[PDB]
């Protein structure tokens, strides 16, 4: 079974190549889910990449509104319909007809119908809505052309369309979902069936942007400096070019201070650095960075640093990695930063969570990114926080900055917990913040259970 | 597609500017919701704002109710009869011609319909609902101006209309919720879809007040510091606090979190500045005679219009409604400096994901004012910084002053320490502190004492 | 918007004045949520206090019946019938003119109607109700008197009411509750909606008594002593009269010999006193307290000291606070006792505790009472008991019992945690039991981590 490609980032691998050519596709979804936008994009793509004609059957919209709706992605309808490459025909054997003549008289291959649930009204009845929707299909599949039909839907956990029969007719289905936790929506998509074909099972994070759909589904030994000359001995000589480090440690330890640190040796260099900020704002930033020594003003004045700052809570996370992705093939820097991991988890899902690291790790290393992540600690014990976190068996290097009790005194404590491929110092370094950024000292060697963050006296 | 400014405190930017121009807009939502209410205020915004003439269809209740009901939000219906910018049309396309009639016959851009579903009694097919809903939103957009239909719904989480199809005929579908979860009701507006334009995704807490509906949507930073009210905090916070900056004060229950808020709202009143004092544990009467206690005398900065005390029990009103009233006493008062005693009383019988979003917005809020906001938690472990590891609200705050009792010869003895200080040095010390009739005596740290964080050390 | 001031102990509160004027409540409710009680509770106030006669108009039920019920919180409506200051109209517009005019005819101004679901069976259709429901509703509102609806309903967390339209059609909306979790049922009282008004969203719990319908929406530094010489040092000079005191520790520590201590000392100075016992029995706390040196017997005698027992699993906390409440505004005593909080706290929600300790603390505050409540402790470290405990933020004064393990001994250790707005001892001074009450000794100065209950040697 051929698959007819539909130029969208994410289907064309979860469909193992594309939609089966010379059948019909049914994406069934909710409201506002993207069926039309899927429809048309499926349709655009087909006359802007490979020119196969294309025709799309509307019901309840008019060919003006779909017209000045994908005008919302840049697109124009109009000069695709001025050139013959694409027919919107406005709108029980009399459609059938119609579709199958104006194809041939514009001697079409992709057909969108968009949608089907709306002029089934009259019928209902269940078994009517299928004799009469299997009679299309078969008419479809006849003609020798595919199409991607549009099917509503109530529940996004409940039957597949309105009349639950659509999903037995269609030789694919594929449903768009929008489900809603915790006060925050997340589109997926998923092929539940491919008859005579392969395809990826289960749901995928997707988002709608100015692009359309967005479906989201070497190891050189270049060393980089990190900004401090004792960590950078302390890693055998800096992280790697194609690395994720990790700063993990207690509020108020140093993980900003140690990024601040990370993105100024990035424009030290003449090299481009992007720093995602989630907990602290651009002018407190601005102010702590210069109280330790370093002008983000003058490096976002040279264009080798942008801050991107925003709110966890405001967007999801499928959305968060839209944005760095984005914000990284715009500006192109050679090192990036994310303040922090633990403000992107909060009010989440594990799983969902576990998928955004993976994203934004991938793709890093695959545009050869070095990327440091910060994470502010749970427990007061690092180790026990660094062993419960999963995202910490992802990471390449894992510095632990953790508080110590000495003396009835606050200290703290830095040690590179792992680096993969490369040796590191053992030793649990002290370290001082001043007005000039950190100064690891030696390490406590007079004490013992010092990873309770309270030492004794050996 | 052009947009339409509805005027509506956070809608706006949850909107990505507004509703779309010439397009239908499905407003869903359960009994008590504020469908009508929210329906009047896009008509009021457009006659008081751009001068923007809309007509309001009604339904179930008449042309006086209505007129009578938009009193308690201080709308008079001299923009409907005198000035004629307005057009209430008591109540298939019997409707719809006179709807076109009066829009030409004052040039309309702005229409609102409530409701729609109470159109339908006689027809209890869906497939009829649709068909007669299909036409109307047809005719409406071939007519071109911003309908505001309004429709009911029986469940909170279930389907988006009475009928579940209305969403589909519409090419905007807006949902007010009213969820229920503890005994306690949380007003949430969400935007389902926008066709053929962008908007925020998700539902976002909105609380009603007199002057309508208050959507919630989701570089300065000053080196000039403040004091605390306590000399020797000022030395260990490297010159006192900071003045656009967010404080936090944890520990034990009875350390000494009040004491810190008293001396902070003092120091304000003192320097002839206002200071907002929310209290959600003890009450005025006994805030008073404690605080004198202490040799601070409240009354009298009462007295003076520096000092405010909104007392108030935090089971009893919502986060989003304590967030609104906050805001208001702040833009009333207009204070330096406020205090949350506690965030852990407003934390108890809540949602961590409805919580954290209330700080956000009070820190937002505060530093977008400029107000040093001095915020106190009570620990639910006895180990003070494990519970601040433990609390997503700690990472938000700038400085951290830590409370904790430290057992001492068979004492119950108390510490303070400047756990971290955002942008500034701090004493990293856990000097011991006694109370008496002047406030707090910060003395020296435990030089010969092993494992203070457990709250029972010992001796070196 | 004028409101009618209704009488309801609490719903004046929660509806912001009272009930909307010219306008129709809805009062929706399950089967002996008490939607008849206060149809009724609004008439009789009306006429029994702002003199406004008022009509009900009955269907499934008689006016005998109706009169005979009433009777069971003490009322006379054949008085208030014989006077002509209440109408009860035994039972299609036929209704609506009989209402307007007997209305007329005794120049009314509050009716209720019980119920309307009852008259609606030969309609149903929903759309039929909504269209006679809206019709009987503005034939109200155009007379100028408001009413109070009543509605049945199936769920408690459901439909508004039968055919779930009449929200819809009615101005104001309240739902009456009686949820059963636990095997325990709660009476709780919401105004959904009150259009032209403000009101307080959720629900408030409510209970219902002779007196009929009750919904539950200075600081003197007057010293008073406890019973113990020794505790009233360690106070800075006994407890505060408008204060709440504290006596957490484990099972057998000393709570209720600290409990009847507090509550003699109130019986020694003529004062009263009433204790509310829930774990023991009076027959049992008599011997006890006598085992002590202390006749409770005597006291009870006196008129000074009322013990109130009864089982916690017995009623609920709703109804235990109106208990306390009513023995409370009898007795009038100048300082409780609660023993204890926990055996009112197993097999209830976080929630409805939290409130009824407010409920307790407020009222006991309100009239100057010196509450001291006990709680045992779930856990073998008090602290992390008094830290954990949520009640524990509430209390002024703290008194923490530990058990102390020393030289293979179970020692006893007392404590005053904390003292609002006075100063106190802060040494965790070691006591033992005897036949004469608590003595107080010195303090563990030669051990370290005490508060573990297992200490160490200095
Ligand atoms: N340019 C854009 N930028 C951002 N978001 C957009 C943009 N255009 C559309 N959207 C979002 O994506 C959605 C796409 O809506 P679409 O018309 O595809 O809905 P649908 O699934 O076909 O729904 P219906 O059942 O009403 O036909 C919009 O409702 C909006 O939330
Ligand atoms: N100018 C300064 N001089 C000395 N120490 C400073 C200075 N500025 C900041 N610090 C120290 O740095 C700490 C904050 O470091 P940083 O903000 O990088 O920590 P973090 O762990 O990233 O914080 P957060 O928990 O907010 O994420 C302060 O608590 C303070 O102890
Ligand atoms: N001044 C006010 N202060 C506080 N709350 C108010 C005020 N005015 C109105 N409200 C609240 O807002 C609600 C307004 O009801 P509204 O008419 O907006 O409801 P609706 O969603 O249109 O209901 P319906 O299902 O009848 O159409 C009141 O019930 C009340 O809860
Ligand atoms: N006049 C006083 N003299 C001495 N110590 C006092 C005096 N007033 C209060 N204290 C001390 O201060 C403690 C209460 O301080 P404060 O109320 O500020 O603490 P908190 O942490 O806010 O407690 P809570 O858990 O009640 O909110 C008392 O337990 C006592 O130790
Ligand atoms: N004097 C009383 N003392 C204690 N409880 C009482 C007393 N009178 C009534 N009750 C309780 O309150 C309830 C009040 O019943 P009411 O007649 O108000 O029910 P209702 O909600 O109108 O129910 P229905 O749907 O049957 O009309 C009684 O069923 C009983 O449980
Ligand atoms: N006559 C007595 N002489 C000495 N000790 C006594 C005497 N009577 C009781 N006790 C001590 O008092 C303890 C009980 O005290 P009390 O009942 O007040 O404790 P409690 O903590 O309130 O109990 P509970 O856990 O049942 O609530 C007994 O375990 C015993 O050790
Ligand atoms: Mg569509
Ligand atoms: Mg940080
Ligand atoms: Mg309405
Ligand atoms: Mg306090
Ligand atoms: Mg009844
Ligand atoms: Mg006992």
């Amino acid at each position: 079974i051929a698959k007819m490609r539909t130029m969208i980032e994410g289907f064309d691998d979860i469909s193992h190549g594309g939609l089966p050519i010379g059948r019909s596709t049914l994406v069934s979804g909710t409201s506002g889910t993207g069926k039309t936008l899927f429809s048309i994009q499926f349709l655009y793509n087909g006359i802007i990449e490979f020119d196969e004609p294309g025709v799309f059957v509307t019901f309840e919209e008019t060919p003006q509104d779909i017209i000045k709706n994908a005008r919302s992605f840049g697109w124009d309808l109009a000069k695709l319909v001025d050139e013959g490459k694409l027919f919107i025909l406005d709108a029980l054997s009399a459609l059938i007809e119609r579709i199958n003549y104006a194809i041939q008289k514009y001697r079409a291959r992709r057909v969108s119908i968009d949608s089907v649930t709306s002029v089934f009204q009259q019928y209902d009845a269940s078994s009517v809505v299928r004799r009469e929707l299997f009679r299309l299909v078969a008419r479809l599949k006849q003609i020798g052309a595919t199409t991607v039909m549009t099917t509503e839907r109530i529940e996004e956990y409940g039957p597949i369309a309105r009349y639950g029969v659509e999903e037995f007719v269609s030789d694919n289905v594929v449903i768009l979902r929008n489900v809603l936790e915790g006060e925050r929506r997340r589109r997926t998509l998923e092929i539940l069936k491919l008859r005579g074909t392969s395809h990826m099972k289960g749901e995928y994070p997707f988002t709608i942007t100015d692009h359309g759909i967005n479906i989201f589904p070497r190891s050189s030994n270049v060393r980089v400096s990190s900004g401090v000359v004792r960590l950078d001995e302390m890693c055998g000589g800096g992280f790697f070019k194609d690395s994720i480090i990790l700063a993990t440690g207690a509020t108020g330890t140093g993980k900003t201070l140690l990024v601040s640190r990370f993105v100024e040796n990035a424009c030290a260099n003449k090299e481009r650095a992007i720093l995602f900020a989630y907990e602290e704002s651009r002018a407190q930033l601005l102010r702590n960075a210069y109280s330790w020594g370093m002008d983000f003003e003058e490096m976002e004045r040279q264009n080798l640093l942008k801050i991107v700052c925003a709110y966890p809570e405001s967007a999801g996370l499928e959305d968060h990695l839209q944005i760095i992705k984005s914000e990284i093939n715009d500006f192109k820097p050679a090192r990036i930063a994310i303040d922090s991991l633990s403000a992107l988890a909060r009010g989440v899902s594990n799983n969902a969570f576990r998928q955004f690291v993976i994203g934004v790790t991938g793709y890093a290393k695959q545009e050869e990114i070095t990327g440091l992540f910060t994470n502010t600690s749970d427990q007061w014990m690092g180790a026990h926080s660094i062993t419960d976190s999963h995202i910490s068996t992802i990471t390449d290097t894992i510095i632990l900055l953790q508080y110590v009790e000495i003396r009835g005194e606050m200290s703290r404590a830095i040690n590179v917990f792992k680096m993969r491929g490369s040796w590191h110092d053992k030793a649990i370094r002290e370290f001082m913040i001043s007005d000039k950024g950190p100064d690891i000292k030696d390490s406590f060697r007079n004490f013992e259970r010092i990873i309770s963050g309270s030492p004794t006296r050996i």
